[PDB]
């Protein structure tokens, strides 16, 4: 039995939990309660495994298990149509199936928050199920979330009702640490969106590339030898949790941190305060643990990598492990890098030695690669250093409406929403790491824009559009900031007619919390230069400066919300002949 495998390792508690985050991960339309039923039968059953390892069918594959039982409420089509197919599917691919219709942005309504005294008292009358609804409302609407992480964030949770509920103004207790999680959720989401894509998009050498760049990063005194175990471990991890095998990941996810804090000495030694705490916190903690110092005395690359004679024969030995070699000694002594660029670097090499080696005198030939290098290096340095300074001058309120326009000019076939949360996103890269020192603004910037594209680019995969971010998108995923950076503007865009229905605009504007605000101005500006791209320059500034002129206004008049129609077609008036 496998059930009675896992069972025994994660035990009822995180067992539960995991089941519950797989089911909800899969069928994210289907409500609360039914999960919770699946979820215990399914727990019962498992129960029985643990004695009798024969039973019912306690003999075959959590999938076959796992399948069956959504399958008994999949197949109403008349709430999941497309769902019935996969129902009707063997046991080489149902499981495909379902993976294959995952949904990255569910039309699940907004998850508003009852006032602190309702869910004070709803956790802590019944806890389990306050915790479960929690799991179960984010596994939901982030398929791909890290589950392992999940609980850590879960317990975490916990402990923010669990104190602020016996403050003195629970309000002011919680809201606070609410709001640090909804963030921290959405990036360690984010973090794992791209994490599947490569691996699923661009296959397990790719996934394992980044792996080693960004381990020798972190690990600079490991050796390669060791480095590779780890790579091989994490990426098996995040093959099984990207698949929809959540209890498998949890599991060797625990295997992989009990290993890597016995052998601490061996990998690094700021280690050491991870692996003194609760497995969850042990977990997350390694994940996130600063680099180690680097190496003193450390040979220069062009020693074993250019200026050898055996470089040629070696690549032909074992291209793979040389690469991967090279890689790991380039990473180890520039944590200063981002992951990405090490990653271009290396693509570098590779494609030099392999012209190079079919040569009359590959030596001759390969002896001046590092000469690239520098442009490669460059490019982003100065990007970082020139919209760092820009940031620093408007903030990021303008800094965003700053690259609404530009994004949308370089895209203009892109969805509003997409751009809007897109744009917004690749500002907060400003505050996020513009106050760093040069030697860590890369690293933070670039990686960062990596994970925010690859949004757009599995956003826009759902529906195609534009041509131009397919192919930046599908291309090279190592290439993908560099190539956005390149697109200027789209020249066989055809303008759109403003409509009314394109825009409406009820008072109902007049509650929403001030972010919603600034974001229905950006939404606007987005609009507007989809409606006129070429004749834009200031204009488009006085205008926003206008907008912001109505709300404040009209938020402040007396008549029936009358005014935000007569004078919303007004407005339309003025906005035309500009």
């Amino acid at each position: 039995s496998e059930v009675a495998h896992r069972f025994k390792d994660l035990g009822e508690e995180n067992f539960k939990a995991l089941v519950l985050i797989a089911f909800a991960q899969y069928l994210q339309q289907c409500p609360f309660e039914d999960h919770v039923k699946l979820v215990n039968e399914v727990t019962e059953f498992a129960k029985t495994c643990v004695a009798d390892e024969s039973a019912e069918n306690c003999d075959k594959s959590l999938h076959t298990l796992f399948g069956d039982k959504l399958c008994t409420v999949a197949t109403l089509r008349e709430t999941y149509g497309e769902m019935a197919d996969c129902c009707a599917k063997q046991e080489p691919e149902r499981n495909e199936c379902f993976l294959q219709h995952k949904d990255d942005n569910p039309n699940l309504p907004r998850l508003v928050r009852p006032e602190v005294d309702v869910m004070c008292t709803a956790f802590h009358d019944n806890e389990e199920t306050f915790l479960k609804k929690y799991l179960y409302e984010i596994a939901r609407r982030h398929p791909y979330f890290y589950a392992p992480e999940l609980l850590f964030f879960a317990k975490r949770y916990k402990a923010a009702f669990t104190e602020c509920c016996q403050a003195a103004d629970k309000a002011a207790c919680l809201l606070p640490k609410l709001d640090e999680l909804r963030d921290e959720g959405k990036a360690s989401s984010a973090k794992q969106r791209l994490k599947c894509a490569s691996l699923q998009k661009f296959g397990e050498r790719a996934f394992k590339a980044w792996a080693v760049a960004r381990l020798s990063q972190r690990f600079p005194k490991a050796e390669f030898a060791e480095v590779s175990k780890l790579v091989t471990d994490l990426t098996k991890v995040h093959t099984e949790c990207c698949h929809g095998d959540l209890l498998e990941c949890a599991d060797d996810r625990a295997d992989l941190a009990k290993y890597i804090c016995e052998n601490q000495d061996s990998i690094s030694s700021k280690l050491k305060e991870c692996c003194e705490k609760p497995l969850l916190e042990k977990s997350h903690c390694i994940a996130e643990v600063e680099n180690d110092e680097m190496p003193a005395d450390l040979p220069s690359l062009a020693a074993d990598f250019v200026e050898s004679k055996d470089v040629c024969k070696n690549y032909a030995e074992a291209k793979d492990v040389f690469l991967g070699m090279f890689l790991y000694e380039y990473a180890r002594r520039h944590p200063d890098y981002s992951v990405v660029l090490l990653l271009r670097l290396a693509k570098t090499y590779e494609t030099t030695l392999e012209k190079c080696c079919a040569a009359a005198d590959p030596h001759e030939c390969y002896a001046k690669v590092f000469d690239e290098f520098k442009p490669l290096v460059e490019e982003p340095q100065n990007l970082i250093k020139q919209n760092c300074e820009l940031f620093e001058q408007l903030g990021e309120y303008k800094f965003q409406n700053a690259l609404l326009v530009r994004y949308t000019k370089k895209v203009p076939q892109v969805s509003t929403p997409t751009l809007v949360e897109v744009s917004r996103n690749l500002g907060k890269v400003g505050s996020k790491c513009c106050k760093h020192p040069e030697a860590k603004r890369m690293p933070c910037a670039e990686d960062y824009l990596s994970v925010v594209l690859n949004q757009l680019c599995v956003l826009h995969e759902k529906t195609p559009v534009s041509d131009r971010v397919t192919k930046c998108c599908t291309e090279s995923l190592v290439n993908r900031r560099p190539c956005f950076s390149a697109l200027e503007v789209d020249e066989t865009y055809v303008p759109k007619e403003f409509n009314a229905e394109t825009f409406t605009f009820h008072a109902d504007i007049c509650t929403l919390s001030e972010k919603e605000r600034q974001i229905k101005k950006q939404t606007a500006l987005v609009e507007l230069v989809k409606h006129k791209p070429k004749a834009t320059k200031e204009q488009l500034k006085a205008v926003m400066d206008d907008f912001a002129a109505f709300v404040e206004k009209c938020c402040k008049a007396d008549d029936k919300e009358t005014c935000f129609a007569e004078e919303g077609k007004k407005l339309v008036a003025a906005s035309q002949a500009a």
